[PDB]
């Protein structure tokens, strides 16, 4: 056999360090213990191992948050920023996020406009399961709107209009006669108070003094309603400058920050950019489906953010490459939900 | 019934024939050929004259842009301005080939910064710690020295001072669109997309203008000279009006996110765009708007039911200059 | 008409209820719930008794595996055997819950090597030059020291000698399936998938068995002891026969490539599989077979027209142990 | 303004080295020069820059191949391995590959079974354009098979059967009476000789003594035909061991190797594993759409192959993340097709 060939393939190797963890999956001959099954993801490899690392990172930021020490929310030992794209509020992850907000487990929310309005609309009418392959022409003819494999009847938006128009009237009157300078976070707090329904994420956020930022709040159905309303009752102004001040000072005056970001886009960048103002987040977990090759911010690995100063150089950020509708409930089950006693 | 056949290089390298053969090559090459046809259709419609009835309806805008037979919305993600696609977009704006621009904050600031300092080529693998120690920021396989932002601060802070003054003394109600026009006028540089946009009366929408370096500067400036207000409501009125009073609309959308949905949503106000070409790398399986196929937008009324939208699944830095070569650039004489 | 609703953690951490709620959560969580239902349907059908007529048709195989009411084909890519999913697959084979296995060469050799030396956790970012200098091979975020392959060579070379002898002296016509059964018998280790496969008469198909370390060893051995023949024609006959004489078939396919097409093509011989669950990360846009949706296979007759196939778009290292927990592992008592 | 904040965002930077290339796209004010347009991809960024690097890598392997110096193919100064997945032969890239083989510009082909049979079937009947969204039930009812957005009538396979069965008879007879030990490469050479049509990739490959490897040749329509034929005329054996010997010795005895791989799977690994036998390829270009996160070989970056010894440590491998149906014709236009004079 050719000597160079044998030397290439049968190269000698170095011994790995003794802390080296061996690959091994869960053994179902033990039966089905769901806690042991989830723990075994950490030694299974590929994204299962990243999930295991994400559990560890989240548990670290919770433990730090539970250490004793233009906002009335009290400082804790670690401020947790939670960001999520709109479509995740269309999904049942809405319930997962509501739970975290209800029990004051996170401190700052960031979402796009759909992620605001659809939480409110779900208190008036439900969203239904469908399929991705349904054809647009047939859905349009029957007054049904598709979001992935979910379906929202047009009627839902008519109900939202009827609910929202009197509130927009009051907001204009308060602006003009009580001096209120409206921003997205202030409007979202008001809407959560008005929906007055404990299934709503934003009801709990305003009850618990958790601010919600959404700088492009007009890009959605709420924007449509504001548009039509402005010809009936002109005058509403929505400033985004004050809200930049508010989010950035949440980071600047924190003892510690952690970021948990579901998806990409504005929600990811806006949280990360706030944490640059303190020379970076202490903890960071990304769960998203985007890839780096197209140079996008959405698809950028956590290590790109280290180069900017958005994540501290000493941090151990983790990305899980998966649909958050699969992963986030499992993550919550092994982290926040295990510490519910401590949060109350 | 068209047969699959690729370009035969025994014919020699005849570039125009090679590009034409994408249409019969299959997979995304065929979608590229269909995108060329759709964009040439937008352009042909744009060049048709307005009848007397049509010239009445459209004219209801008080837009000082001349009105045409097809309003073209161009949307692009911040990173594409970091790329050399900035030059591709500047060309289209310089020659009035598009009517409305939508981009995120990075897509505005990095055009201006490129007039002050250049962006450099690097690699995706470069480690963050080493780059941070040297003040080098990474954008994919591109590199922006932090000094670039230091020069931006020196140039912008005086303009922010004037804007606050004009607001408090002349009653100016600032919006992202108005600010972008002002910054384009101030850069006074023919390499800038926003210089040409303001010169040609092409409006630029960016509802989350605070999400980037421009935000950092406004934040810092707020401490020395407070009061700047940026209203997003008036800009919603403006973008929606551009679609409502159009005879025909076309959408050319590079990437996903806010830029894609905001253009599509404006076109829902007229019961849908007539033409639509998407070029993005996102996939539908996660339920995202970014990854949604054009047919999802048909269910909402954002694209007309009888339109023939096309999506090309590819990095726009490869596809978009070839698309422009085969469409707008072939009709340059018409736009002058 | 089912309403979207996620699991409510105010109920506490009730794992079975949490997994059940994926079905109404949306996007790929819902596809996971539909995959659970489809696999439970395969299992229910498998446990139904054969009638007298049915027990005649099926029995035409000379397979010594007992025949059941649903033949389940399990396919998986090499990398999943490098992962801890190896343990998941071993469980199913050990308890006779699947009937036919299809994997690539890596999926065979790495199971055997794991009985000699372990694979370790690492990270995708590790640089190749540094790893090569230390004789460490990278498989994604996993690490295999080259010494692992040195031990494999010592263990396999004597078996290759016997196989060539049996071919030349006893007329044995070797095929990938026959070789894999032999290697499983030789490893004699209850942690190995192929030890259990040979013990339970579960055939293993791998038409490109030469594409990996097993190939390297056969190549080197060929110089000292020439003549080994591995016929792939007989194995084609064998896999196709398993589908033709089945009362019902189901396909569970982890990943893409040869493993996906070869199972689907065997099922075309019976005018399509009755049940089908795909779990892979590939996308359709490039025209690949890996990325093709199940509905593409319906056009060929590889999946029956009235089947309800499901694809879950996810890394199988996350999804497959949860799927097994909610399906096969709940019926363990039936398979003993 | 907070001092730490200003220090975080307005950090001082180091000067880049003077060889640093500036980002700039093609300027259409120059008009439309397609050669200048393609050259400008190298300074455009993201995958356009990777395309520019791929042009350079391919031109380097061609230049080395053109230097003066169980196979009758003569050694050149650099052996070029070309691999491609089956679906690319269904596409019009079939013509691109044919051109390279026709003019002896590459030395070794590797493809899966579909990439063999569909080149032959296209000489009997064409493939047609369709759409990805066409429904399987309606296509099946009309006897049409879908490949991505392409369509192949069932009739095509009936024509292939009629053409192929007499050839399989002769192969069995030659095995049994002339001692021929059939392998995939030998069968593919014979099929290319029999199709006798200069539109066929494999006609040119056998005319020019370019071997074709396909170790899972049974996974396709050719396998179906071999299966049905074996009950009418039993006996055919197809050995894969001899073909492993043949591909690996192409690498071992090369002066220099380059790999150009379109897609992933068996085709990618099999070429790379052959080049491990010489301690790695000198040049490597990957064009594929797969991603690394799932631990797949398909999605692995070139740097993973450096760790195995499949790519030399001193090499400068490139991956372009794109559909090869877009990129490969452009790549060929700027590399092989510019040097056609030298190849004749
Ligand atoms: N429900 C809707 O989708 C909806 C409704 C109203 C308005 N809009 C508007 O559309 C715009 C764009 O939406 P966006 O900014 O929220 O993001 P997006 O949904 O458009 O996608 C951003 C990126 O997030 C990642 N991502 C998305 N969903 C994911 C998931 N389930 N798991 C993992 N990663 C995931 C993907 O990589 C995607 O490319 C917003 O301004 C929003 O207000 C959308
Ligand atoms: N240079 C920067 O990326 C930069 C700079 C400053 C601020 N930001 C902020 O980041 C936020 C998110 O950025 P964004 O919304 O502009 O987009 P993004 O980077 O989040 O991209 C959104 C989606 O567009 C698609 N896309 C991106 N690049 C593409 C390409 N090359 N070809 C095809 N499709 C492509 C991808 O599917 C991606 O998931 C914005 O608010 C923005 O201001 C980014
Ligand atoms: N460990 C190894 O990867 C290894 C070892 C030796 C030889 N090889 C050889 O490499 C060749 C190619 O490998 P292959 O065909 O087994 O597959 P592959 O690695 O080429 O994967 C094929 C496709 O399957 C899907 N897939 C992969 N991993 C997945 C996951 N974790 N979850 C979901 N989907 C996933 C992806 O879409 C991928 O593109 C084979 O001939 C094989 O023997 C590989
Ligand atoms: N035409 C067909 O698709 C066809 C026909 C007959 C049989 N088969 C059989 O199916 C099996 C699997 O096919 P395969 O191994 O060729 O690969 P594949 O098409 O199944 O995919 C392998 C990977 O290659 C990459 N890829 C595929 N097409 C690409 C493209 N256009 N551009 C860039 N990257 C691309 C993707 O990352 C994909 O995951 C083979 O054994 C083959 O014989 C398929």
């Amino acid at each position: 056999a050719p000597a160079g060939a044998l030397a290439a393939v049968l190269k000698h190797s170095s011994t790995l360090p003794p802390e080296s963890t061996q690959v091994r999956g869960y053994d179902f001959n033990r039966g089905v213990n769901y806690r042991a099954l989830l723990e075994a993801f950490g030694t299974t490899g590929f994204q299962a191992t990243n999930f295991g690392r994400a559990v560890q990172q989240v548990n670290a930021m919770i433990e730090k948050k539970l250490e004793p020490l233009q906002s009335r929310r009290p400082l804790t030992s670690c401020t947790i920023f939670l960001g999520y794209t709109s479509n995740l509020i269309s999904s049942g992850i809405r319930e997962t996020i509501r739970y975290l907000v209800q029990h004051n487990m996170v401190d700052v929310l960031v979402t796009t406009a759909g992620g605001v309005e659809e939480d409110l609309i779900k208190c008036l009418a439900p969203t239904y399961l469908g399929e991705f392959s349904l054809r647009g022409k047939e859905l349009r003819e029957n007054g049904i709107n598709r979001i992935g494999n979910l379906l929202v009847p047009n009627e839902n938006y008519c109900k939202f209009e009827d609910w929202l128009m009197p509130i927009l009237d009051q907001m204009v009157m308060e602006q003009n006669t009580e001096g209120v300078k409206w921003t997205p976070s202030k409007m979202i707090a008001r809407l959560g108070k008005e929906i007055n329904n404990p299934e709503s994420v934003y009801y709990w956020a305003q009850k618990n003094h958790i601010p919600v930022f959404s700088p492009a709040l007009t890009d959605g159905s709420l924007g449509d309603m504001i548009f039509f309303h402005s010809y009936k009752n002109p005058g509403l102004v929505l400033d985004i400058v004050e809200d930049l001040r508010l989010i950035n000072t949440q980071a600047i005056f924190a003892k510690c920050t952690g970021m948990i970001i579901l998806g990409g886009g504005v929600v990811k960048h806006h949280i990360a950019n706030a944490n640059l103002m303190r020379n970076g987040a202490d903890y960071a977990v990304y769960i998203n489906t985007a890839q780096e090759f197209d140079g996008s911010d959405s698809g950028a690995r956590p290590d790109e953010a280290v180069s900017w100063g958005x994540i501290r150089v000493d941090a151990q950020p983790v990305k899980v490459y998966a649909d958050a509708s699969l992963v986030f409930p499992l993550l919550v089950a092994e982290t926040f939900a295990q510490k519910m006693d401590a949060f109350m």
